């Protein structure tokens, strides 16, 4: 029971025995958030309970000290002073906002701003009772019992009467029973097994609800300022293909930590691994929240990085195929590249951290716990999709509030900034420069011509809460029979559901926008499938729209993202 206060750092006996986390509270703040709360149990070895038999009184405010012994009002002796007085809980070693963040159900979006604008620590207790909160509410969900086995791809379920049904898609990663991780999707519905079975009847699956471990280093590390280039040792001879980004690795060689905003296709990947040709010598650990976000580091380092002193780290409990072209889990080699829930821990000259949208405060602060480096460096794009925070349900939450990076990013400004998108058509470049770049990304290419914009309500339906819209796919087949240069290209949507509809009926294949994070294609067909909150969010519209590099088809159904396209409009 002996610990520092996560308010003020005063060390004290005291815990509130109410909050999840139980977190160690001086006497003067345990005092202001026992009688500003429900919370009332405060915990030193021994809690602050009555000692009377058979006595129920819990709250610290109903408790005095007798002698060395607690009691209530009702059993105190008369000698007896109370726990709660003169702004103090007594103790040994004798706020607002912390009250806000350890009551909240983390289900409106002021409980997420509040968690990125309170002080550091509380940015940690933030994180840690959140991803305790999501992970206590994984339980509330039902049993999912195989009834039938249709094929090897196809099944029947049975849930659980009394507990709610779990959302069917790739976001929700279910723990098959002890055999391996599975996924599902859309009474004929598809299983997809991360691990090879022959699907039993009868056994059942649970959302793994993964122990949520205590955050103690900063989301951020303090920044420093040096006059030259500390540890660091740059070349002379640095490929033109770099001579790009030279002022920017000196600048990364020049702070603790540095910011970049990379806007789609505007070299984040190539600015990532030419950071290891500026600084050769230089160890450089690769990390990302997602395997997805890793390997495209991998393929990026393939190209220009020598393939012996890569190393990629792939935790032993093998979700998902990822990058194989490395010697897996030799965390020595120099060039590392690896999960943010798997990284090691160990030291380096340089940590990269690409795809800063999708971090949260929880996982910037396991970066800074299992990493001790030189410099850090944060890739990423504020106007991209952030993390999905599945207890929020009420309210939008802002790139500014996505975590610590991205609130500075929107701030005070990037570092640095990619100002030339080399991947999209102009009619592209231009529409997402004005809506999430205030005008200041540029087009390298020329106006494809093949961007094209079709404004059609269609029909809505539901499976249960993902979307579909028929009619939208029924406007891309005529399209596609008239258009047979965009058989090669790849379907968009919003929602699973509808790319589900729009891969039996146009046979494209498919992608929903937040997946599609990341990667590029020739051409895509994007249908906006509805015009709610969800699908007229601007950064998944930057997202949805910045995939293609030749040509896009979207059928919109919000008249306003519709009039922000600066594509050719097309009738029918
Ligand atoms: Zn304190
Ligand atoms: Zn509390
Ligand atoms: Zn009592």
């Amino acid at each position: 029971a002996v610990g520092a206060c996560v308010l003020c750092n005063s060390q004290t006996s005291l815990r509130c025995g109410a909050c999840i986390r139980r977190p160690f509270l001086c006497c003067k703040c345990c005092y202001d958030h026992v009688i500003s709360t429900s919370h009332k149990l405060v915990l030193s070895v021994n809690p602050y309970v009555c000692n009377a038999p058979g006595c129920d009184v819990t709250d610290v405010t109903q408790l005095y000290l007798g002698g060395m012994s607690y009691y209530c009002k009702s059993h105190k002796p008369p000698i007896s002073f109370p726990l709660c007085a003169n702004g103090q809980v007594f103790g040994l070693y004798k706020v607002t906002d912390f009250n806000a963040i350890a009551t909240c159900d983390w289900t409106n979006a002021g409980d997420y701003i509040l968690a990125n604008t309170c002080t550091e620590r509380l940015k940690l207790f933030a994180a840690e009772t959140l991803k305790a909160t999501e992970e206590t509410f994984k339980l509330s969900y039902g049993i999912a019992t195989v009834r039938e086995v249709l094929s090897d791809r196809e099944l029947h379920l049975s849930w659980e009467v009394g507990k709610p049904r779990p959302p069917l898609n790739r976001n929700y990663v279910f723990t098959g029973y002890q055999i391996g991780e599975y996924t599902f999707e859309k009474d004929a519905v598809v299983y997809r097994g991360t691990t090879t079975y022959k699907l039993n009847v009868g056994d059942y699956f649970v959302l793994t609800s993964h122990t949520v471990m205590p955050l103690s280093a900063p989301t951020l590390v303090p920044q420093e300022h040096y006059v030259r280039i500390t540890g660091l040792y740059p070349t002379l001879n640095i490929s033109d293909e770099f001579s790009s980004n030279v002022a920017n690795y000196q600048k990364v060689g020049m702070q603790k930590y540095s910011t970049l905003q990379g806007p789609p296709g505007t070299g984040k990947s190539h600015f990532a691994i030419g950071l290891a040709l500026y600084y050769p010598s230089a160890r450089i650990v690769y990390t990302a929240c997602s395997h997805a976000a890793v390997d495209a580091l991998c393929e990026k380092a393939l190209k220009y990085l020598p393939i012996d002193k890569c190393s990629r780290i792939i935790p032993a409990r093998a979700r998902v195929e990822c990058f194989d072209k490395f010697k897996v889990n030799s965390t020595l080699e120099q060039y590392v590249f690896c999960t943010v829930n798997a990284l090691p821990e160990t030291t380096a000259d340089i940590v990269v951290f690409d795809e800063i949208s999708m971090a949260t405060n929880y996982d910037l602060s396991v970066v800074n716990a299992r990493l001790r480096a030189k410099h850090y460096v944060y890739i990423g794009d504020p106007a991209q999709l952030p993390a999905p925070r599945t207890l929020l349900t009420k309210g939008t939450l802002e790139p500014e509030y996505f975590n610590s990076v991205c609130r500075l990013m929107k701030t005070i400004g990037p570092d640095m900034f990619l100002g030339t998108c080399r991947r999209c058509p102009a009619e592209i470049v231009d529409t997402v420069s004005a809506l999430v770049y205030d005008n200041k990304l540029k087009a390298h290419k020329d106006k494809s011509a093949q961007c094209f914009k079709m404004f059609y309500k269609g029909v809505i339906t539901h499976d249960v809460s993902s979307a579909i819209n028929r009619p939208q796919i029924g406007v891309v087949r005529e399209f596609l029979t008239r258009n047979p240069a965009w058989r090669k290209a790849v379907f968009i949507s919003p929602y699973n559901s509808q790319n589900a509809v729009a891969s039996k009926i146009l046979g494209l294949p498919t992608q929903t926008v937040d997946s599609s994070q990341g990667s590029e294609y020739d051409y895509v067909i994007f249908t906006q499938t509805t015009e709610t909150a969800h699908s007229c969010n601007v950064n998944r519209f930057n997202v949805a729209i910045t995939r293609a590099k030749v040509g896009i088809l979207c059928i919109m159904s919000d008249r306003d993202l519709y009039d922000k396209l600066q594509f050719t409009s097309l009738e029918i």
